[PDB]
């Protein structure tokens, strides 16, 4: 009966639109177990780009979230089939192509981002009020 | 064996700082009820001074939160032995007065915390960077 989900991200700067997303794909069956990858500094400056909170620091918030039941840190910034054979990952669960193979699969499931919930946008609330 | 505790604060802006907080009242004894109070938006400005999020945005990354059992939002701003009996609450969980009576009568578990983690001070870091 347990599925094995897997949500990869940076988990820069954690907000409620990241924690709604894990909620989701924790919720995606009745019995999960869900696994975050978080990415690398490195990889994640070289591809997305300026990261604020070290991988240790995004790392050791996750661990507080009710839904995350096991860490990968860091992760490999692609998804391989030998890495869902590695963890017997059953479904990725991300936003959304780079998952094209994974729809192929029967194996992606997609989950939804929250806006104006960012802690960049809580701050230029501090400041239109300046 | 069910030890009540609650831990009572603002909780804007939640860190890392907050949730070690919050991890160490939980396991104050081995079988525990977790039980968060989030201040009111009048009250905390009143006594403490500005907030940045409101009641419902404070309470709603709170339930995400692994360690927080239930939830009493708003809660009031001043602890009585009349709320303790209310909620059958066994120890009253947080930093160190407002709190000698409750240690005085065996009720007051201190939780410590953290600095320099703070979303304000994350900010300073991309800004020492400008
Ligand atoms: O959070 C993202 O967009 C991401 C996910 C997986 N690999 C790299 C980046
Ligand atoms: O977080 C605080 O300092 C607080 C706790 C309980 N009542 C008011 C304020």
């Amino acid at each position: 009966k347990n599925v094995v989900i897997y949500a990869d991200g940076v988990y820069d700067m954690l907000h409620l639109g990241h924690m709604k997303q894990l909620e989701q794909a924790k919720k995606l069956f009745e019995n999960t177990t869900l696994i975050v990858g978080v990415t690398s500094d490195n990889e994640t400056k070289l591809f997305k780009g300026q990261v604020v909170q070290t991988l240790e620091e995004r790392t050791e918030t996750l661990k507080h979230i009710r839904w995350v039941d096991e860490i990968i840190s860091p992760c490999p910034w692609v998804v391989t089939p030998e890495f869902l054979e590695k963890y017997k990952i059953d479904y990725v669960a991300h936003d959304d192509d780079i998952y094209a193979w994974l729809k192929r699969a029967g194996k992606f499931k997609a989950t939804q981002r929250t806006e104006g919930v960012s802690t960049t946008d809580l701050i230029v609330r501090i400041l239109k009020n300046y």
